[PDB]
């Protein structure tokens, strides 16, 4: 079942980690619009970037570059393995470009028959026909007519299964370093390094979808940096624009040459993403993400001590998953709705897992107040 | 291109050296109210202080208001918002497929589309697009897409059957040489879709939101599609898009779905201006100003075989002597200080602001005449 807000919960205003609806009810936001508003609502630096670029230039076509795109590209190139950056609007679009690029690179550099894409059960990569087919939930890709072929799914974290299906006809392995929608499941170190080794062996490209786990979410700028495994292609969105739709596909010159250092990028979007990048990619903010994770986790542990609802607390940085015990299997939506009644916005990650993806700069006072509200909601659900 | 735009106001653009250009390209028919239009800047700033983002779990006031405006003004009863034309087309094509699957048969999957069509660059949309060069080389394409020539109603009749789920068409093919559907072709598509229980999908990403001098091209033609997509002009430069359909069709998936609050506030302001008698009338006045200049340029330099399009989507096809050289005129245009487009290597394309000042039409077309003069003087 999808989760939709009823007619009496329409957000009208946000500031920091607080949201107000049409009736003026105030909520603490631990959801971030699904890990998008990584610097909270109407952050003054992002508002300033939006307004100043908004007076100057909003739009160029892909025929032109613009100063905000150039500056953002340079920032991303300097901070990561990337040598080339392509900007788009959404994570779905960035993933489309990544997957097409892996396919095309294989086609032109090796063979038109080198087409297999390996992906993982419960993966989420977007809702376009190609991306949802690479995604690992057949319920979401069924019912749209013929899917793009040569996509093979195996279980996340099953390196043996990857080894078994990979071959010289394989062009890519596509993986979320942490599967956000798929129960907040993190890759193990041996699995992710194994993917890098298998891609090297088969001359396939390793594609990291960091749309959800990138741009500071894990407490490193990108999850790949936490793991110390470098992909061939990486995608980023959501937190990248802090609520403004923007995305990026990062790769090397060698790979991008199959298709300056940057291509595309809406001037307004890139100005906002530049401001977001400048704040997130700091020692102070990245350290604070770790401090804040532990504040949330301690609250979740306290709730569990009182109410006995969780079997596991997991995730990385400020992507937090809390798996419900068997006695509460399927109840994630109910805790989410009770949370909203109590004035706190949370997420699910499937029907058995609570998910939290607050602003990376969420104030300690908001953590405590929001988690008190969530405790109150838990009390109502399990009374 | 050989310059970097840094600032725009209306239909004038400045580069890093402060060189002033006249913009007849609109970032490819996107900045339909020109650069930094004060109403759009005001909407951006006001919503930008209030709320930028909601997930698809929620709606928001700008999305509800924009949905209402589009529903009241068009055949639509339901509106789904996305970021780009590509995303809106993905949603439209998936919806046509899914509707056929659940309302008729899982085997009802054929999509009919047209040679030279452009629908976006995602794997699915580029495969529905009609330029094999752009869909080749990405591995297995989504199947059950058949292409026939644009404007060939006989060919559509021949390929359509009970296993057909959709006909996808741009009422005017912008990228494909600025070719307009004939009335009998477009009406014919509606009749064949009715006969075969298929959905007629109009891609109005380029020709919609006032571009033709009607709010949507379907209104010009008087042929109502089942699904329509809109983007580009809809946000005036802010990335936003919409898929418009009926309740009966949308139910295969309240009245709106999705929509970025900031994007929808900007698009609401854009909609309010474009959907006015005066702006829509002006589009026709201005088209004739452009066309008169193109005619005078042809009288002096003898370079065009045809001037076509609708409203402020203008195509000027080059004579056989200049075939393949549209890029040469585009570059000479830029040197002369005017930003124009191509529509393939044989066609010049113009897609200026719908409110482009007459002074800018005359100045930009004088610069374009200079560019043409330079190219022809050899
Ligand atoms: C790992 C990962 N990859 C790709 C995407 C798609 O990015 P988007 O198009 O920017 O939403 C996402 C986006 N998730 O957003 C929640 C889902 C969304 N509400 C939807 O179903 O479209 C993601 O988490
Ligand atoms: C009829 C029609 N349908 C869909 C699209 C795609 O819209 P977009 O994703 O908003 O660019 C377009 C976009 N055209 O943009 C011009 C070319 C484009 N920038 C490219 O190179 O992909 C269109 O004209
Ligand atoms: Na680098
Ligand atoms: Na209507």
């Amino acid at each position: 079942l999808p989760v939709y807000a009823p007619a009496d919960f329409i957000p009208v205003k946000g500031k920091g980690s607080r949201v107000w609806d049409q009736q003026g009810k105030e909520y603490i936001d631990f959801a971030g619009g699904i890990a998008v508003t990584a610097l909270g609502h109407c952050h003054p630096a992002l508002v300033e970037a939006l307004k100043s670029q908004g007076e100057t230039l909003w739009h160029t076509s892909r025929v032109f570059t613009n100063e905000p795109a150039l500056r953002l590209g340079r920032k991303l190139i300097d901070a990561t393995f990337a040598e080339r950056v392509l900007f788009m609007n959404s994570g779905t679009e960035a993933n489309e470009t990544a997957f097409k690029l892996a396919r095309h690179y294989a086609c032109v550099r090796h063979s038109p028959f080198k087409t297999k894409i390996i992906a993982f059960h419960n993966a989420f990569h977007g809702r376009s026909l190609f991306t949802v087919s690479v995604g690992g939930q057949p319920k979401y890709s069924d019912g749209f007519g013929p899917k793009p072929a040569d996509i093979i799914h195996v279980p996340f974290n099953d390196l043996h299964a990857v080894k078994a299906v990979m071959d010289d006809h394989t062009c890519a392995v596509v993986v979320e370093p942490i599967q956000g929608e798929g129960g907040v499941q993190a890759a193990t170190p041996e699995f992710l390094k194994g993917l890098r080794d298998l891609c090297d062996e088969h001359q396939a490209l390793l594609v990291f979808d960091e749309v959800q786990c990138g741009m500071g979410r894990t407490g490193d700028l990108f999850a790949y940096m936490h793991y110390g495994v470098t992909p061939d292609i990486l995608t980023s969105a959501k937190a990248l624009g802090g609520g403004f739709p923007v995305s990026a596909m990062l790769t090397t010159q060698e790979i991008a040459s199959a298709f300056g250092s940057t291509y595309g990028g809406n001037p307004l979007a890139c100005a906002v993403a530049g401001a977001t990048f400048d704040i997130i990619n700091t020692p102070e903010v990245l350290q604070g993400i770790h401090t804040k994770r532990q504040q949330f986790v301690q609250h979740l542990q306290a709730i569990d001590e009182q109410f006995d609802i969780f079997s596991d607390i997991r995730g990385m940085g400020l992507l937090i998953g809390a798996e419900l015990k068997p006695k509460y299997k399927g109840r994630a939506r109910d805790f989410l709705y009770a949370g909203a009644e109590a004035g706190v916005m949370v997420l699910n990650a499937g029907a058995d897992v609570m998910r939290f993806a607050p602003s990376l700069v969420v104030e300690e006072a908001d953590i405590h107040e929001g988690m008190q509200r969530f405790a109150q909601a838990v009390g109502k659900v399990v009374a």
